């Protein structure tokens, strides 16, 4: 069993220490990465052996296949590449020390290799070791070679084991970092200032979201983990920093599952003297440019239900489809809806309720205008948004800006919102009124800031984790979080 | 005269009157054709008296000064993006004389406005825009300080950062530099093949030690969580997983006192590199720091005022190579004497030798006068305060960790007598680490298990972004480099 293997191996390692062969006190200086070792010496023809060149490589042993006792082959792994170590007893420092190192090494051990490049008769590039050094043994039993960790729960609870055994996982978080790095580069080149704003607030945000509450001792007061940096960003726009963005963590005290995590990453930027239409060009350039630069093409494949399930083609080629919500809902329903400034009335609500019935689009027991419109929008518009599609001018039925239609777009990809933009409010009187009525159902410092004068501004937000899922062909959030929150063992 | 509250009430009335009259400024939208900065670059070559009636442009900004020059002419000092441009509102050139007076009498100091007009330069030689139409966009409802005065009261600057940014341009340039420091680090490490990662800020076990943590309660899991102080354990688990070069520039949290050099949240950078030791990271730190200073500021030489502008100015020279000193030997050379052999630093006999030394050289040490604390004060007064230029101080004795001949393998880089970053050779013996976590006043068994799968020889590196931003913005408290610093209750 795995526990016995662990007890046996830990004993053998303890014995190596008392014998003065402690593997850990060693430090190993690599002369060439495995990736570069391949590049330089992949041109050698079968049977080559560069006796003159001695180099030091390191990596993790994934396979050990003997060939009589005079020859052992190791599958040395690292950086996502493979390199064969052909341990030939003749070529080792001595026969006695060749036997001794092979006796102690097991699958999974970290080792450094000093030897000469070369290609075997079968033609696979190798390094012929003059000396192999154990640097850090693997004390636990790993799965059988071509087996691995299929159990997602284990993969998520032991990410280091997941990366040791599954190369596709490493490529995911490389993709994740390239997304964040691309956003910074795109926005920096537009003159945006990357900023950091408080993650702990003296009062909870004016938003529907159960918060993380923590207590500050010296202040004798509770602090609240942030849900978003918006109000800090607009205070800086008032201060004269016209273009600000922040790619940082947000916190929500809610339920954990395959699509929700208590901490997650968002990007927000605010741009003075812009409206939601100006941000549509920017969103199209960034998102499309991001996809092509990272993946090599404008067309991506996504598996909403797993590799075995259906596969959707997603075409990020510009221009992205644009739609005005009400007009397209009318065109999709084949009927004219009430004029947009009569959407608060109870007569319009009835009409929507009837429409949902007549087309078998059932609504939550709360059959309101907001909910009947939500499920109509979802069933007739959002579901058709396979390619990147801007959905704009949503009915108010409360922030944003104003003939009954909100100044805004949401960008949908694979039937889901990945980012959205708003034209911002700057009337300090109106912003105040919202706060005080919201507080009966307030940020005094932010109201004051608007009293000094916020210019016309446009806001923009994106959920990074969702974007990482769609571009890594992942269908749960635990695949794109290095150490996802997990329910108790 | 008018006090600030009365000004606010009058202005609020006036702006409400504008809405009553169908002249609401806020719903107005204004697209800018060119930024004030590019405006100056593109038309500063013009000569005095010029007026380009052939070009109409839309600029915008905040009114800082309004100077009437007769009944038909008004001058506005318009500022934005850290630059300034004069608006010469000549009633003759305005759309109409009646609209000209109407708008100018609404406008006050601090109002945000959009200007549509022609470039030009007056007879005195000030580049200006000649408005055809000025638009009120967002009025400043509060009274600002007089033009050449401002906000010197530090507390008001920190509590109302927007007003500090409106009135003080040196404040904008500080946070521009701050952002360039972080961006430069990302660029430097990204070139060396590092993977920028994100690790949990919320832990289920209190991390580290001697760091009172922020505690928060997760409702669904019915459990307490702890805000992180360092990402280190998560990083090394990723090195175990084969990601050999990782870094994270993120926020750390300490439940501590709030003062001019302590903030409950702060930014650190850490990276871990497999198959490297602290020596390998010395050349990396040197290149990164020297190149950073020169790139951002234009030279290796920086001037720092640790006591304020009207204080001693220090010349800090980042020219490579940085001075390197081994702690014990240079301490021996500075004190002019031989110290006990390094293996004997845990003996009462060594503690008395150091006590006798501290007394003989008037190195005050507050009880308890242990060896670790006696050595720290001797080092501070004979080495650390000598390090004006960037200086590596290395091989500190162990009596002064879970780090790695009685001398731990690390270097601290000191600038202006204080540590800006440090590096350690990491420990990878799992059997050791499991016992070393058994220091108390908990144990991360998940991290102990990960090491049991095998961590290669690794080296860690850590830097406080805030202190570095302080030294490069000529700031001497931490609130100057934090956009919204924590402030005691008002
Ligand atoms: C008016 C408004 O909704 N402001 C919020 C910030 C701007 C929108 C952006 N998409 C966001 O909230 O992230
Ligand atoms: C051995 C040790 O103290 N490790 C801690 C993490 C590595 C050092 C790094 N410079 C840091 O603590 O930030």
């Amino acid at each position: 069993d795995p526990n016995q293997y662990y007890k046996i191996r830990s004993q053998a390692i303890h014995q190596l220490k008392v014998n003065g062969e402690d593997p850990y006190p060693h430090k190993f200086h690599v002369d060439i990465s495995l990736t570069d070792f391949i590049q330089k010496y992949s041109h050698l023809q079968p049977g080559d052996h560069l006796t003159d060149i001695t180099l030091k490589v390191a990596g993790r042993i994934h396979a050990k296949r003997a060939s009589g006792g005079k020859l052992i082959f190791y599958d040395l792994r690292g950086e996502g590449v493979k390199l064969q170590v052909m341990a030939n007893s003749r070529n080792y420092k001595s026969e006695e020390e060749f036997i001794h190192i092979n006796n102690k090494l097991r699958r999974g051990d970290i080792i450094g290799v000093q030897g000469n490049p070369g290609k075997t008769k079968k033609g696979e590039l190798s390094i012929i070791p003059y000396e192999i050094t154990l640097l850090s043994p693997c004390l636990h039993m790993l799965p059988h070679l071509h087996f691995g960790l299929k159990d997602k729960e284990t993969r998520y609870r032991q990410r280091y084991l997941d990366l040791i055994l599954n190369d596709f996982v490493r490529q995911k978080f490389i993709i994740r970092s390239k997304i964040i790095t691309y956003i910074r580069s795109f926005l920096d080149e537009l003159g945006f200032l990357e900023i950091e704003t408080p993650m702990m607030n003296i009062i909870p945000g004016g938003a529907v979201a159960k918060p993380f509450i923590t207590y500050h001792n010296e202040l004798d007061m509770n602090l609240y983990m942030r849900i978003a940096p918006e109000l800090y960003h607009k205070m800086l726009v008032v201060g004269g920093i016209d273009r600000v963005y922040e790619i940082g963590r947000q916190f929500r005290n809610e339920g954990i599952d395959l699509t929700h995590n208590p901490e997650f990453t968002t990007c927000e930027f605010y741009m003075a003297y812009a409206d939601y239409h100006d941000l549509m060009e920017i969103t199209e350039k960034m998102v499309s440019g991001m996809v092509k630069h990272i993946t090599g093409s404008y067309k991506v494949t996504y598996h909403p239900d797993g590799p075995e399930g259906q596969a959707y083609d997603v075409d990020f080629t510009p221009p992205f489809r644009r739609i005005n919500m009400v007009e397209e809902l009318e065109k999709a329903l084949g009927m004219k809806l009430p004029e947009t400034n009569l959407f608060e009335t109870e007569e319009t609500r009835k009409i929507l309720d009837d429409i949902c019935v007549a087309k078998a689009v059932e609504c939550p027991p709360p059959r309101t205008t907001a909910r009947l419109l939500d499920k109509l929008v979802g069933e007739f518009l959002e579901v058709t948004c396979i390619n990147p599609t801007f959905i704009c001018d949503h009915p108010q039925i409360p922030l944003a800006k104003w003939e009954g239609l909100t100044e805004r777009f949401e960008l949908f990809v694979m039937k889901k919102e990945i980012c959205n933009a708003y034209t911002e409010l700057n009337d300090p009187m109106r912003q105040r009124q919202l706060f005080e009525e919201q507080a009966k159902a307030i940020d005094e410092n932010f109201c004051t800031a608007l009293e000094y004068g916020l210019p016309p501004t446009a806001g923009w937000g994106m959920g990074i984790d969702r974007v990482a899922m769609f571009l890594t062909d992942s269908n749960n959030i635990k695949e794109v979080l290095l150490f996802p929150a997990m329910k108790p063992e």
